[PDB]
C-alpha cells in the first residue's frame, strides 16, 4: 500500500520565522506574568482587533513527489481533504504568482489529452481559474491517466499563492468544486483497480510535529494498535460525523465534528471555547494565535468525544504543549475558536498524533485507532 511521507508547517512555524524562540519565550511568559497581577477585570481572550483567522487555524501538508504527464514533471502539492480535486499550475498561466512556480506544459507529455473545459473552484483562501486536462498522475509506483485543472489564474489566490512554496492542490475530499463529474484521485484509483480499497489513512508520529504519512489504499498494521472503530458520515460530501463532545463540565450533544489532518488544533465554536477557556484560566496571547496557561495547570479535563457505541478521548497531555522549551512552564492548549456554525467543531492534528484515522469511501467512514506511536 502506497504511503506518502508528508512534511507539514504550522502557524506556530510561521511566527518563529519572524520572531526569535527567546524573545516568544519571554513576550509570553511576560504577557502570561501580567495577566496574573495587572488587568483585573481581565482573563484577555481577545477583541474585535485581535482575532484568529483561517491561516491560523490550517496547516499546511506538503507532498513534493506527485508527478504529471509521462515526462515526469514535478509539483509540490498540499493535501486538501475538503475536496475532490487536483490542480496544478499551467504553462499558459500568466499570473504573477505563476512565475515562481513549477508550471505544467502538456505539450512535453504524449499521455496528455485535452478537454478544455473551463472552471473555476473557491478555496477558503481564495479563487483559481483553468480548465480541464488529462495526463497520467504518478504517485510513487502508482500511475494512471486523470482528469484534473490546469490553472492559468491565481490572481484571486493572492497573497497565499506567492507566500507558500506549493505549486497545486491533490484533493482527500469528497466535494468537485467545479461541479463537474470529477471523483476524488483515491476513489479513481480504486475505480481503475490500482489500488485494493478505495480509502486512505493519516498516521501522524507523536514525536515529530513535522511529519505524517498518508497511506493510500489499504491499511497498514504498523500504524495502530487494538481494533479500529468507525463511525457513519453524517453529510455526503464532507468526513464529518456525529459526536457528542465534552470539554470537562462542558458538553454539547450530537455535535458535527469533522475530520482534518489539515487543521492545526481542535477547534471549537467560540461561545463554547470562550467559556471552556474562562474556566481553566487560560489566556489568548495577544496579537498571536496562541492560547496558554501552566503546563500544569490541575483543572485541565481530558476531552472526550462519544457515539452511539464509541469513546475516543484526548487527555491533556495530548493538547497542551511548552510554549517552546522541551521545559513545561507555561503551555499552548491546542485548541482555537472557529465558528463555521453553533455545531461545529474540527479534530485536527493534536487528535490525530494519538488517534490513527482512516477514510474510508466505500464504508462512507472515519475509522479510528490508539495510534502506535
Amino acid at each position: 500500500h502506497l504511503t506518502l511521507a508528508f512534511k507539514i508547517e504550522r502557524p506556530y512555524d510561521k511566527v518563529l520565522k519572524t520572531i526569535s524562540k527567546k524573545n516568544l519565550k519571554n513576550y509570553i511568559k511576560e504577557t502570561f506574568n501580567f495577566f496574573k497581577s495587572g488587568y483585573m477585570k481581565q482573563n484577555y481572550l481577545g477583541s474585535e482587533n485581535d482575532v484568529i483567522e483561517l491561516d491560523d487555524v490550517a496547516n499546511i501538508m506538503f507532498y513534493g513527489e506527485g508527478e504529471v504527464g509521462d515526462n515526469h514533471q514535478k509539483f509540490m502539492l498540499i493535501f486538501d481533504t475538503g475536496s475532490a480535486n487536483l490542480w496544478v499550475p499551467s504553462k499558459k498561466c500568466n499570473s504573477s504568482g505563476c512565475s515562481i512556480k513549477n508550471l505544467y506544459d502538456s505539450s512535453k507529455s504524449k499521455s496528455y489529452e485535452k478537454d478544455g473545459t473551463k472552471v473555476d473552484i473557491t478555496y477558503g483562501s481564495g479563487t483559481v481559474k483553468g480548465f480541464f486536462s488529462k495526463d497520467l498522475v504518478t504517485l510513487g509506483h502508482l500511475s494512471m491517466p486523470y482528469k484534473f485543472i490546469e490553472v492559468t489564474d491565481t490572481d484571486d489566490l493572492e497573497p497565499i499563492y506567492s507566500s507558500v512554496e506549493f505549486d497545486g492542490i491533490l484533493g482527500l475530499g469528497w466535494k468537485d468544486l467545479s461541479i463537474g463529474s470529477i471523483d476524488p484521485i483515491v476513489v479513481e484509483l480504486k475505480n481503475q483497480n490500482k489500488i485494493d480499497n478505495a480509502l486512505f489513512t493519516f498516521y501522524l508520529p507523536v514525536h515529530d510535529v513535522h511529519a505524517g504519512y498518508l497511506t493510500i489504499g489499504g491499511i497498514e498494521e504498523k500504524f495502530y494498535e487494538g481494533n479500529i472503530t468507525y463511525e457513519k458520515l453524517n453529510h455526503d460530501l464532507y468526513w464529518q460525523i456525529d459526536l457528542d463532545v465534552h470539554f470537562g463540565k462542558q458538553t454539547m450533544e450530537k455535535a458535527n465534528v469533522i475530520v482534518d489532518s489539515g487543521t492545526t488544533t481542535i477547534t471549537a465554536p467560540s461561545e463554547f471555547l470562550n467559556k471552556f477557556f474562562a474556566n481553566l484560566n487560560v489566556i489568548k496571547v495577544p496579537f498571536l494565535p496562541f492560547y496558554v496557561t501552566t503546563c500544569d495547570n490541575k483543572e485541565m479535563p481530558t476531552l472526550e468525544f462519544k457515539s452511539a457505541n464509541n469513546t475516543y478521548t484526548l487527555e491533556p497531555e495530548y493538547y497542551m504543549n511548552p510554549i517552546l522549551e522541551v521545559d513545561d512552564t507555561l503551555c499552548m492548549i491546542t485548541m482555537l475558536p472557529v465558528d463555521i456554525d453553533s455545531n461545529t467543531f474540527i479534530l485536527g492534528d493534536p487528535f490525530m498524533r494519538k488517534y490513527f484515522t482512516v477514510f474510508d469511501y466505500d464504508k462512507e467512514s472515519v475509522g479510528f485507532a490508539i495510534a502506535k506511536n
